[PDB]
Parts: C-alpha cells; sequence; structure tokens
C-alpha cells in the first residue's frame, strides 16, 4: 500500500482504490494502473521533473529504501493477474529489486522529488508507474 500526497491531490495504485477515492475522483487510467483522488487537506511531497534513470525506492516487504537503476517509462506486457486481463501496461519502468504484491503503493524518488510509485514485481524484478509526465499534480 501507499500514495503519493501533492497539493490537494492523492494518487495511489488504481487496482487499490479505496471507495473514498472513487467517491472523490480526479483522474484514473486502467493502462498505467493510476487514481488520483481529492484531499481536503495539502500534501508535502513534490513531483520530480527530469530525467533520472536512477533513485530509491521503497520497499515494505523489507521495511528498506533501496538505489536502483530503472529503465525509461515503457509500454510492457503484463499477464493476466487477479487485477487486470493479459494488457500492455504504459509508462512502466523496470528495475532489479524485491517486490512482493503488497509492495504496490511504495514511492520512488531521485534527488528531484517524487518519479512514481511500485505497480509490478518479479523475480527480483520491481516495475513502477512513473508520474513524471502528469504536469497537472502541480496545479490547481
Ligand atoms: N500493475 C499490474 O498490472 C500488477 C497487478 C497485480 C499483479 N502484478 C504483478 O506484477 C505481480 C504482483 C506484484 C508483485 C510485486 C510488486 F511490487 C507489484 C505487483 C507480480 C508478477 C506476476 C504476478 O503478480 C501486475
Ligand atoms: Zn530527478
Amino acid at each position: 500500500s501507499g500514495a503519493i500526497y501533492v497539493g490537494n491531490y492523492r494518487v495511489v495504485n488504481r487496482h487499490l482504490a479505496t471507495h473514498n477515492d472513487w467517491a472523490n475522483l480526479v483522474w484514473e487510467d486502467s493502462s498505467r494502473d493510476l487514481l488520483v483522488s481529492s484531499t481536503t487537506a495539502q500534501g508535502c511531497d513534490t513531483i520530480a521533473r527530469c530525467d533520472c534513470q536512477t533513485g530509491v525506492y521503497y520497499c515494505s516487504s523489507r521495511r528498506k529504501h533501496y538505489p536502483v537503476s530503472f529503465s525509461k517509462p515503457s509500454l510492457i506486457f503484463v499477464e493476466a493477474s487477479e487485477y487486470y486481463p493479459a494488457r500492455y501496461q504504459s509508462h512502466l519502468m523496470l528495475a532489479v529489486g524485491h517486490s512482493e504484491p503488497g509492495d504496490c503503493g511504495g514511492i520512488l524518488r531521485c534527488q528531484h522529488g517524487v518519479v512514481g510509485i511500485v505497480s509490478t514485481g518479479g523475480n527480483g524484478l520491481v516495475g513502477f508507474a512513473d508520474v513524471r509526465d502528469l504536469l497537472w499534480l502541480d496545479e490547481e
């Protein structure tokens, strides 16, 4: 579990969104595994607006932050699961790192701010949904 809290927005994995998230919906995209809801209180996270391909992510199944190198956002095949049919997930970045399903929502960051959130895994792989192109998160 986990979210990004920027401005009056809460960014979560779409497959983990709550009823309150759906009832206060700003934007959602199944192809990216992202959902954004509105918040009453202002958040403290800042979004990175950069070209970093190295950063650090939080792994809840280890209670640890790990440094990682990650690929550029791309369209990657994600097999049918208990949350989606077989499809291509867009804006996904892969790295070598430990992950488990409950690790979704952990933040990936660089020196510029938040880059994305854990969305996918694999044997020694972790995938992150990028948020750096969502410029509207910085306003309203
Ligand atoms: N974004 C998606 O489509 C995920 C929905 C849940 C299923 N998805 C997965 O990748 C996994 C679960 C997972 C493990 C570790 C993670 F950090 C994030 C998810 C692992 C690979 C195959 C089986 O399920 C894909
Ligand atoms: Zn950066």
